[PDB]
């Protein structure tokens, strides 16, 4: 006899993971006429923090015809970030770098941005499986040939098999867990605390919907307007400075809005309307995104912290780019560890821009020029452009000459 698999599948690609990251790369996948299949073990749409996107999606999200939807949907839209950091606050607008091509990204309700890309994925040709958990990789020697998932409430568990296989478990890190391989950021051990607030106060014109970050004396607040009657708040601070404080999270949280000048002020008439949530300790790198049949993408392969607001296009960023590899991998399976550390490379330099400029910004010493050529200083060290230019391209999430996320 044989385990014998009821119903056994084969895809080209399985993506672990439905979030922006895993939506994305599928998406893109079945665009290119693969055979794509999707495990998320939650049903959508489904809650998620990390609400404020920068022009940097917008390539991506343009890629996957969502353009128009993401104004029929009536997100808020985002034309830059208030700054009270360093030494009443400093403002950037998106349109400062790519000759003003972009001018808006947006404030988005995670559930509802996550439900569109991964609707979006299937309409493009992924099956994408709901309730289904991935358990762990299936193996032919060192390569990963599939995996093994399990459906919620049922007995047996599923193997299936697939080409290549793509992590996109966001801060689950499947993989990272599997191989061991989590490269932790010892100095970014943060914790983060907050809640939905109504009666918020928006700023005028084209900065009503502008995200505020505001530094506190061990700490920062975010304050993201999602719609005019609901607002996000956290608090982010070290868990060290936390624990010395001897207060809960939530009493913090509400302890910095109350002190905040300049949330304060915006939440003298609000009133909290939902639980508080926390977060804690996702700052890493894995040692690498990639082996003989899988790829990580996403918070699944790095996350640097909330601060300067990120992640979801370091995601799409990832998405697209493991996309065009995995494809080049499927077409060209000589090249298919080649590719993938080109991948990996880029990502990397990608990555490591911020994280080097969310650790300088980090520092709440310097003023707004010293942040500006901060940036100017990472991502152009011969100076072809103004610095408050390349802090705009910087926290933009662009970066000239990637063909995912360049500056238009
Ligand atoms: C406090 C905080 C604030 C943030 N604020 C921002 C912000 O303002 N802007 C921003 O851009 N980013 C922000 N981020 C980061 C952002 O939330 C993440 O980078 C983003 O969610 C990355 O998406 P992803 O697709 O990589 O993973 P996710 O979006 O987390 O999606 C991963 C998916 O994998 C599924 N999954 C996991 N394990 C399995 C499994 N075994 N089988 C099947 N499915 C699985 C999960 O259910 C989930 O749907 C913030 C993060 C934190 C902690
Ligand atoms: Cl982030």
């Amino acid at each position: 006899g044989s385990h014998m698999n009821n119903g056994h599948e084969e895809y080209d690609v399985i993506v672990v993971g439905g979030g922006p990251a895993g939506s994305s790369a599928a998406g893109l996948l079945a665009l290119n006429g693969h055979s794509v299949l999707l495990l998320e073990r939650d049903k959508f749409p489904r809650y998620h923090i990390g609400e404020s996107l920068i022009t940097g999606v917008l390539p991506t999200l343009a890629r996957l015809g969502l353009t128009e939807r993401m104004e029929q949907l009536g997100f808020q839209r985002k034309y830059g970030g208030s700054l009270l950091w360093g030494k009443k606050p400093w403002t950037f607008k998106f349109r400062e770098t790519g000759n003003g091509k972009y001018e808006y990204a947006y404030q988005v309700r995670r559930a509802d941005f996550d439900a569109l890309l991964l609707d979006r994925a299937r309409e493009l040709g992924v099956t994408v499986l709901e309730g289904a958990s991935v358990k762990e990789p299936l193996f032919d020697g060192d390569r990963m040939v599939g995996v093994r998932y399990s459906v919620r409430n049922e007995a047996e568990t599923v193997d299936v098999s697939g080409k290549i296989t793509i992590d996109a478990t966001g801060q689950q890190r499947w993989l990272g867990r599997h191989f061991d391989m989590v490269e932790w950021h010892e100095d970014l051990r943060n914790i983060a605390a907050w809640s939905y607030y109504q009666g918020g106060l928006r700023y005028e014109g084209e900065t009503e919907g502008n995200i505020l970050t505001e530094n506190r004396p061990h700490g920062w607040l975010w304050y993201i307007p999602l719609s005019k009657d609901i607002t996000s708040i956290g608090y982010v601070t070290p868990s060290s400075r936390l624990a010395e404080s001897g207060l809960t999270p939530e009493a913090m949280l509400d302890k910095q809005i109350a002190e905040s000048s300049e949330v304060g002020r915006l939440t003298a008439n609000a009133r909290r309307v939902d639980i508080y949530r926390t977060a804690r300790d996702w700052s890493y790198v894995c040692e690498r995104f990639s082996g003989p049949g899988y790829a990580l993408v996403g918070d699944a392969a790095a996350f640097i912290d909330p601060l300067l607001s990120t992640g979801v296009t370091l995601a799409m960023r990832g998405g697209s780019t493991v996309s065009r590899a995995v494809h080049e991998a499927l077409v060209d399976p000589a090249k298919e560890r080649d590719t993938l550390q080109t991948y990996e490379d880029s990502y990397r330099d990608f990555l490591n821009s911020l994280l080097e400029f969310v650790r300088f910004f980090y520092d709440r010493t310097k003023g707004q020029k010293d942040y500006h050529v901060g940036a100017q200083a990472i991502i152009d060290p011969d100076k072809h452009f103004p610095a408050n230019v390349d802090f705009v391209t910087l926290v933009s999430g662009l970066a000239r000459g990637d063909d995912a996320v360049d500056v238009p």
